[PDB]
């Protein structure tokens, strides 16, 4: 799985998952020209669902895909491996494309330790397996020589959704293994990544622009860098701004300040911005067209 | 403030056959308690919290808790969670099954603002009624308690009595107890146990109290009592053991060193943690020649 995709953000009303506005926000990104979409990563609020509400999502969107050319890329990833199995085998029973799989965050594995980790989950299911690496939240980096032996060891691994801030790293990965996708994670060098060879994206800034986060990511496949450049350089203030707190605080206080979702409510330790970054996300937003439903 | 002070072992979690090891758990935690250990911490980062199950961490809890009855020795159950909901949970727990406080390390991966950590210590600190220990270890969490937020969750709630600190910042030491003396520092990294308590620390939680629980008791209670040189001259020995057991991710080479010690039945992590290099093990049983490791 490739092309432009979201990482959903995941509504709350009065402390349950919005259902009903999880299935539309799935419809208004597909109206939109999104080729798949991550339901349950970081930017979904993992950490804070429960297992039947993890579940849930994914099978929302798993529906409300079918029939329409959009995949759907789960969040299954784990810190401890025999639960990241868990869900990916879930995933797979209940029809997801594919599975991201986040680096196990907090114990810090080695890199022997990530190979066996993902090695496991590779091996229980048969779909594509997209592997994730975000240090600065896990507290590890799977390393350039490990993603490559996973890729070339084992057959589902495709590729990895990197949010480095690293393009050294992403010429490394594509220089000695070409055939791997590489996937951006880091929304404001979404253009540098695809123009080295990636071939997607994975989204935070798209819950709120699908149009154009999809149109860039095209732009790019297809070999227009002008204006797949364009687009990134006009994302730039909002693909800042929506990580002046942790995301994915930024972006649903955007979702929410565009009507596209009822309620301003995160599951702690999340919370609301500040007033003053509140007001910032407000202010950079009145630059760009949004989307309706 | 009721507090929990004094030298403190993160546990670690033995394994056998993919299973707790439930009766090594009890025989480890009977050996800190016969070589001067005042606390001991069951499921914390050392004890492999995030590849427990919920049950398996409530045993662990309960065993230390059984163990540590009739003696002076405490436990300060590990409670942390990055879901504020569950580590409420926990810290319910841990108090209405016996434990004489919790640990509750910062929310991992998902990065909690300064706010929303003040929030979700609050929760828990107003869930229960016993002491509770804020645990700030960036490198694994990927955010950090900052001094105000510590400082602030200190004098507003009344259970949270202190910190655990493991982040290599001996200025943010001298700045939380020079703006809060009345707060308990805890040492939350080996090497530099000595400086933490020398500048008013009150105690440590040791990952190398697993293998060597005497020298680290007196390390700690030298230190209390002011005797910084006999302090620091154990700290100074073991210096060595102290970095080497971070050789690779904790706890892989401290387990390594309570296999190599006969200590535990099985070299066992639950994934994604695994066995150490075949050189780091070697380096690991090198270093532990230079030191007297007791036996049970
Ligand atoms: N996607 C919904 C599940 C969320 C579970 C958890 N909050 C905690 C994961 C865990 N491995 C649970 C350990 C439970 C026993 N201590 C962790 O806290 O590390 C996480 O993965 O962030
Ligand atoms: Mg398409
Ligand atoms: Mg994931
Ligand atoms: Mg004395």
């Amino acid at each position: 799985i490739i092309g432009a995709m979201t990482a959903l953000i995941t509504p709350f009303k009065n402390g349950k998952v919005d259902e009903q506005s999880y299935a539309r926000l799935i419809k208004r990104q597909i109206e939109n020209g999104i080729d798949a979409v991550v339901p349950v990563g970081t930017t979904g609020e993992s950490a804070t669902l429960t297992h039947e509400e993890h579940r849930t999502c994914i099978e929302i969107a798993v529906e409300t895909c079918k029939g329409t050319k959009v995949k759907v890329l789960a969040g299954a990833g784990s810190n401890a491996t025999h639960q990241a199995v868990g869900l990916a085998k879930f995933a797979k029973e209940h029809g997801a494309d594919g599975i991201l799989s986040v680096a196990p965050y907090y114990n810090k594995p080695t890199q022997q330790g990530l190979y066996e980790h993902y090695k496991a989950i590779a091996q229980s299911v048969d779909i594509p397996v997209l592997l994730y690496n975000v240090p600065g939240r896990t507290g590890c980096e799977i390393s350039t020589d490990t993603i490559i032996k996973l890729f070339r060891d084992c057959e589902n691994i495709y590729g990895v959704k990197e949010a480095s801030g690293n393009i050294d790293k992403c010429v490394d990965l594509l220089a000695h293994e070409p055939r791997m996708m590489l996937i951006s994670g880091e929304d404001a060098i979404n253009y540098p990544i695809l123009s080295n060879g990636g071939k997607g994206v994975i989204s935070v800034t798209s819950n709120l622009l699908p149009d154009m986060i999809s149109a860039l990511t095209h732009f790019a496949l297809d070999e227009n860098y002008k204006e797949a450049k364009k687009i990134n350089d006009e994302l730039y203030n909002i693909n800042k701004i929506l990580f002046c707190e942790s995301n994915p605080i930024p972006i649903k206080t955007a979702m929410y300040l565009a009507g596209l979702i009822e309620s301003l409510e995160f599951r702690l330790p999340l919370c609301s911005p500040s007033k003053e970054n509140f007001a910032k996300i407000e202010e950079v937003m009145k630059k760009y067209k949004i989307k309706g439903f």
